[PDB]
C-alpha cells in the first residue's frame, strides 16, 4: 500500500570478452585533443540495470506517477538463475552449438566499491524494456588519466579477476539484498504557482519601489526620485522573498528546420565547461527550464536528454526518430535554459552618465535561492553515483535520478576460460587457443520503493497521463506486428501539482 | 530570563468578502506581458500577525535588540476572545446596526498546508503596531499559473470550504499551540572586524605575493619576476582564508535630487531576474550591504527594504515621506550592492599583448564563503515560507526573518453566510441575498522566543540603540495629539558588536 | 485506504411552503390524458443528496474513477448544525429580519418507509456542487393513483 | 446508480407554525394569518463508500481522466469571474480498462 515492489526478470546471454584477456584501448590519435581516452578494455561483463523501464511497465510507470507525489527506491534484491554454459565448436560452417555442466562462470560483487563505477552514464546494454527479449551483456571497461593518447602516470588499472569471487555452475544461483542508504524522495510533483507570483492581489505589500526617477516640470524632466507601493496594479516591482533556481544559459535550437540557422555551430555555439586545456560539451545541463511558455517548439540546444526512438542509427538520425523531452513543468521555478537569467547594472549613474545595464549570462547560486530538480523520464537512469571527493553541492546529478555515496554495486560476471588441446611438450608461453564458449540466462532483479502518498485537496480535476482515445495502427507501447518493441514517447515523471 | 513571552491582544473586525462567492481575478490585460495574474479571490479572512512590531513593543523591542546576541521563536500560542457577529440592517440611511446570538463565523487553521501560504510576503493587514487600534480582517487570495491572462491548465484552485472546520458562536473560543520546529538564532550582532582585516600586524606572514613584475634595468624595464613576504606594510595582497560574501550587483540612487540622472531608469536600469519570459524585479535584494562606507546618502535602487512613513498615498510618494533601511552593519563580509564584487583576469599574458582584467558584477557562491544575512526590522516579517522544492540553498530568505519548512499556518476566518427571506415557491437558483452583516473581536497571540545572552567580555563601552535627549513636539513612538500612532525611523536588529 | 470518506457541509434555507397548510394538486385538466396528476403538495421540506457531485469533489471524483475498479456506499452519517429560525416582518417595503430564539423547527426521519419515497426522480434542489452555495431546501410532494384529475 | 430496497429515508422539515395576532373574541375558524419566518443553515452529510481497488496488470499505459493542457479563459470546474461555479462536461464513470 505505502510501498510498491517491482519484480523483473530477464534472460541474458555473456559471451566471451576480449579474448580472455585485458587489452588498454586509446584514440585513434586522429582525434581533437578534446576527445582522447587512455582507458582499458576487460574480460568481464556486468549487469546495468539502472534505467527506471527495466523495472516497471509502462502501466505501473503510469500508476506511479499521478497517483502520488515522490517515490524513492528503499531495498534492492538481486539474483541470477539457470546459468547454463554453452560451449560452440565451429567446424566448416556448422555452429554445433554444446552444453557441458562442468564449466562455470564466475560473478564479482564490488561491495566495497574498489573499481571504477562505470554506471549512471546512461549507457546501453541495460536490461530491455520489454521482458520478452534477451541482452547481450555489456563489455566492461574504465578509463583513466591522459595526456593525450599517453597515460601520464597516476593512471591504475584494476584488473578485476584479482578480487575474491565466487564461481557458478550449472545449478548455482546467488542472491545478494542491497538496501539504498537513503535519499529525498524525488519529485513527483509540478509547481501551482510560480515564485515570482507567491502573493494575494487584494492586499498591496507595505514596502516601495522607486516607481519615477523623473518628473515634468517646465516640460524639461525634474530630478526629483520618487517611490511607491507595490500591489495589484503592478506585480513585477512587487519585493519577494526567493530567487529562481542557478541558471547556465544554452543555445535554443528550433525544431522547424527553416527558423534555425543554416551553418555548423553545433559544436562551437554550443555551452561546454572547459577543463584540464580539453573542453566538454555540456549535453544533460544544471537542470533548466526547456522552453519559454507558449513555444514548445525552440528547445535548447543541449540541456533536454534526448532519448531515440528505435531503429534509429547511432551516426547521424534526422529530427523525426528522436524523441525530445519536455522541462516545461519547471517553468515556475528555474529560468528558461535559453532565456537570460537577468540582467544587472553594469555602471552608476551621475548627472553626466546615464545608467547602463548588463544581462547576466550564467548565474551561479546565492542564498535564498530554490530551484526543482530535473524529471526522471521512463527512459532515464534512475540513480548515479556521487562521486567521492572533499565537496560537493546538492547531490542530485544533472542526467537525473538520485544521487547516492553508496550506489548499487555494479556486479561483474565473466565466464571461466577454458583452453583448448594443450601441446604434449611443455612451452613457457601462456595459451593462444581456448574453447569457445558462453553462458547465459535469468537475471531476475526486484526494488522496494517508497511511495509518498498524494493528498491533494484541490478542487479541480487534476492533469494525469493517459493514453490517446484515437484508433492507431499500432497502440503505443505495443509491440509492432513484427514482434519489435516500442516506445513511442519520453514519460516525464511529474504530472501531478502541488501548490508552491 | 533565558526567554521572553510577548503577549498581544488586539480587536479586529471581518467584514463579508466577495459577497460569499469565489471569485477569479485577473490582469486588466493592458498590462504588460510581465505582469499577469490569473489567481482567485476567496470569501475567506486570515489573520496575519507575522510582523515584529506586532508582538514586540518598541521597548521591549529595544530591551531585546542590545541586551543580547540572537533570538529565534520557540513556541506560539494563538487564541480568539468574545466573537460576536453585527447584522447590519440597512434602510433610508439608517444603519440600524443589530446583534444576533444565533449566527456562527467559522475558522478554519491548516494544520498540514494544503492551500497556497500567501504570507511572508509582506502584505498589509497585519495586526497593527499599537494595541488601541482595531483592524480589518484581510481578504485572501492567491494566484497560480497563467499565460497573459489565461489559466494555462495546471491551474488548481483551492476552495476553502471543503477542507473541515470548526464554527464559532458567540461564547465560544478556540486556541492552537504552535511550536517553531527549529531555525538558527538570528544573527542580533555585527562584526567588529572586517573580513579583509582578520590579522595582526605585527607578525608578517609566511607567503609571497607577486610585488614587482618589472625592474629597471638601463632605463628599459627588464622582465626580471620578483616575489616579497606579506605584512603590516601592504595588508591588500596579504592572504587570506575567506571569501566575502555573494554579490548581485543593483543600482545606486542618491538621496539628493541633484547627483541623481534626469530621465526614467526606474524600470531598465534596475536590476531584475526574467523568469518564464516575463522578468520580475528584485525589490528585496541578495542581502547586499547597503552603501559604502562614509556615504550614508547613496543608496541601491533595490536592495534595501523601504518602509513608508503613515500617512503616505501609495500612488507616488516623495523621498521624505518612506524611510530606508541601511545595511551599513553588514559592510564587514558582504560586498557593497553597488559596488562590484572584484576583478577577474580575462585574458593571458605574453610578450606580445598586456594583462587585461574585467570586473565580476554578479558572483555566485564559491566554497570557503561567508555571509551576514540581512537584519530583521521591527516593521519586517519575522517568517517566511521555504516554499517546499526538491532543493534550496540557505533557506533564509531574502526579505528578511526565519526561513521555515513549517511555518505557523494561517487560519482562515469566514462569517457564514445566513440567506435573507427565501422566496415562497421554490426555485433551483442559488440565493442572490444575504443577510449583511460582519463579526468581530479580540484575537490574542502569544510567541516564546529564546533569547541567546550577550556576555561581551570587550573593555569598550558597546553601541546601544537609545532615544534622542533633544526635545520635540512628538516624542518618538508616540502617539500624535489627534490620536495617531506613528513610527519615525526603522529598527535596526543588530546594534551590538561581536568579534568576528 | 481501502475505504474513501467524503464529508460535506452545506448551508441551507428552509421557507415557509404552502402557507402551512396542504393542498391537493391536480393538472389544469387542459392535458392530454397521458400527463394527469392528482398528488397532493405538503408544507414540509426534505434534503436531496442522492447526487454524486454533492458529495465528491471533481479532483475526488478523478482520484475516484481511475484509480479502482469499483465503489459501493457503506454507511451514512446524517447531520445538521445551528438551526436559526429567522422571522420576517415586513411593513412598507422594509424586509426587517428579526431573529428568534424561541421558534422551534420539526424534523422527521422515515426509518421506515410509510411514505412515498420520492428521490432518485433526479429532481432539481439538491445539496448544490459547490460548497460555497447556499440551497433552498425543495417542496415535499407526492401523486396517487387518478383518472383523468380525480 | 445502485438499487436499494431500503434507501436512506429522506429526512423532512418543517419550521412550526406560529400563529399571528389571535382575536381576543373566540372563533372556531382556523387561523388565516401566521408569522412570515423561515429556518436556515448547516447540513453536515458524509458517506463512507467501500472501493474495490484496481490491480490491472495490462502493460499498455491505461486510459485515465485528465483536464487538457490547453490554455482556457476559465479553467474546466472552475468557479467564473462572476462567482458562478460551472461544470463543463459530464464525467463517466468507467475510464478503466478490464478484460472481460
Amino acid at each position: 500500500g505505502d510501498r510498491v515492489i517491482t519484480t523483473s526478470t530477464r534472460t541474458w546471454a555473456l559471451p566471451t570478452y576480449n579474448n580472455h584477456l585485458y587489452k588498454q584501448i586509446s584514440s585513434q590519435s586522429g582525434a581533437s585533443n578534446d576527445n582522447h581516452y587512455f582507458g582499458y578494455s576487460t574480460p568481464w561483463g556486468y549487469f546495468d540495470f539502472n534505467r527506471f523501464h527495466c523495472h516497471f511497465s509502462p502501466r505501473d510507470w503510469q500508476r506511479l506517477i499521478n497517483n502520488n507525489w515522490g517515490f524513492r527506491p528503499k531495498r534492492l534484491n538481486f539474483k541470477l538463475f539457470n546459468i547454463q554454459v554453452k560451449e560452440v565448436t565451429q567446424n566448416d560452417g556448422t555452429t554445433t552449438i554444446a552444453n557441458n555442466l562442468t564449466s562455470t562462470v564466475q560473478v564479482f560483487t564490488d561491495s566495497e566499491y574498489q573499481l571504477p563505477y562505470v554506471l549512471g552514464s546512461a549507457h546501453q546494454g541495460c536490461l530491455p524494456p520489454f521482458p520478452a527479449d534477451v541482452f547481450m551483456v555489456p563489455q566492461y571497461g574504465y578509463l583513466t588519466l591522459n595526456n593525450g593518447s599517453q597515460a601520464v602516470g597516476r593512471s591504475s588499472f584494476y584488473c578485476l579477476e584479482y578480487f575474491p569471487s565466487q564461481m557458478l555452475a550449472t545449478g548455482n544461483n546467488f542472491t545478494f539484498s542491497y538496501t539504498f542508504e537513503d535519499v529525498p524522495f524525488h519529485s513527483s510533483y509540478a509547481h501551482s504557482q510560480s515564485l515570482d507570483r507567491l502573493m494575494n492581489p487584494l492586499i498591496d505589500q507595505y514596502l516601495y519601489y522607486l516607481s519615477r526617477t523623473n518628473t515634468p516640470s517646465g516640460t524639461t524632466t525634474q530630478s526629483r526620485l520618487q517611490f511607491s507601493q507595490a500591489g495589484a496594479s503592478d506585480i513585477r516591482d512587487q519585493s519577494r522573498n526567493w530567487l529562481p533556481g542557478p541558471c547556465y544559459r544554452q543555445q535554443r535550437v528550433s525544431k522547424t528546420s527553416a527558423d534555425n540557422n543554416n551553418s555548423e555551430y553545433s559544436w562551437t555555439g554550443a555551452t561546454k565547461y572547459h577543463l584540464n586545456g580539453r573542453d566538454s560539451l555540456v549535453n544533460p545541463g544544471p537542470a533548466m527550464a526547456s522552453h519559454k511558455d507558449d513555444e514548445e517548439k525552440f528547445f535548447p540546444q543541449s540541456g533536454v536528454l534526448i532519448f531515440g526512438k528505435q531503429g534509429s542509427e547511432k551516426t547521424n538520425v534526422d529530427i523525426e526518430k528522436v524523441m525530445i523531452t519536455d522541462e516545461e513543468e519547471i517553468r515556475t521555478t528555474n529560468p528558461v535554459a535559453t532565456e537570460q537569467y537577468g540582467s544587472v547594472s553594469t555602471n552608476l549613474q551621475r548627472g553626466n552618465r546615464q545608467a547602463a545595464t548588463a544581462d547576466v549570462n550564467t548565474q551561479g547560486v546565492l542564498p535564498g535561492m530554490v530551484w526543482q530538480d530535473r524529471d526522471v523520464y521512463l527512459q532515464g537512469p534512475i540513480w548515479a553515483k556521487i562521486p567521492h571527493t572533499d565537496g560537493h553541492f546538492h547531490p542530485s546529478p544533472l542526467m537525473g535520478g538520485f544521487g547516492l555515496k553508496h550506489p548499487p554495486p555494479q556486479i561483474l560476471i565473466k565466464n571461466t576460460p577454458v583452453p583448448a588441446n594443450p601441446s604434449t611438450t611443455f612451452s613457457a608461453a601462456k595459451f593462444a587457443s581456448f574453447i569457445t564458449q558462453y553462458s547465459t540466462g535469468q537475471v531476475s532483479v526486484e526494488i522496494e520503493w517508497e511511495l509518498q502518498k498524494e493528498n491533494s485537496k484541490r478542487w479541480n480535476p487534476e492533469i494525469q497521463y493517459t493514453s490517446n482515445y484515437n484508433k492507431s495502427v499500432n497502440v503505443d507501447f505495443t509491440v509492432d506486428t513484427n514482434g519489435v518493441y516500442s516506445e513511442p514517447r519520453p514519460i516525464g515523471t511529474r504530472y501531478l501539482t502541488r501548490n508552491l
